[PDB]
C-alpha cells in the first residue's frame, strides 16, 4: 500500500554506473549520499546558500532537476526548491525510517538518493524539494 525501491532496486535504471567509476569520479560524501542513501550534515553543502542562475542536475548521471528560478530559502540546512524541472526526472517512495513518515526523492534515471519533498514549501506549489547539495551538480545560466 506505499511505494518503495528506486530503478537500481527494480534493476531498470536508464543509466548504470560501476561502483568502481562512481567511486573515483564522486566525493566521498557525493557518494555516499546518493548511492547509501546517505544525508550530508545541515549546512555542510555549497549549494544551500548559493543563488547563482543556472540548472541544478543529478550529480551521478546529469539529468537536470531543479532551476535557480525556484530556488529559496527554507532555513532547514540543506538546498530548497519549490518545483522540479519535471517530475518525470523523480521516483518517490515511502520512507518510514524514525518512527515518521516522509517521501524520499531519488532521480528516476540512475537512481541516485537526491533527498525528500514535503508540503511546508511556498507558493505557488507549496512544495518544498529538500535536496542534498552533494546530490547536484551546478550548470550557471549562459
Ligand atoms: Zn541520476
Amino acid at each position: 500500500e506505499f511505494q518503495s525501491g528506486s530503478c537500481r532496486d527494480k534493476k531498470n535504471c536508464k543509466v548504470v554506473f560501476s561502483q568502481q567509476e562512481l567511486r573515483k569520479r564522486l566525493t566521498p560524501l557525493q557518494y555516499h549520499v546518493t548511492q547509501e542513501k546517505g544525508t550530508e550534515s545541515a549546512f555542510e553543502g555549497e549549494y544551500t546558500h548559493h543563488k547563482d542562475p543556472g540548472i541544478y542536475k543529478c550529480v551521478v548521471c546529469g539529468t537536470p532537476l531543479f532551476k535557480s528560478e525556484t530556488k529559496f530559502d527554507s532555513g532547514s540546512g540543506w538546498p530548497s526548491f519549490h518545483d522540479v524541472i519535471n517530475s518525470e526526472a523523480i521516483t518517490f517512495t515511502d520512507d518510514f525510517s524514525y518512527g515518521m513518515h516522509r517521501v524520499e526523492t531519488s532521480c528516476s534515471q540512475c537512481g541516485a538518493h537526491l533527498g525528500h519533498i514535503f508540503d511546508d514549501g511556498p507558493r505557488p506549489t507549496g512544495k518544498r524539494y529538500c535536496i542534498n547539495s552533494a546530490a547536484l551538480s551546478f550548470t550557471p545560466a549562459d
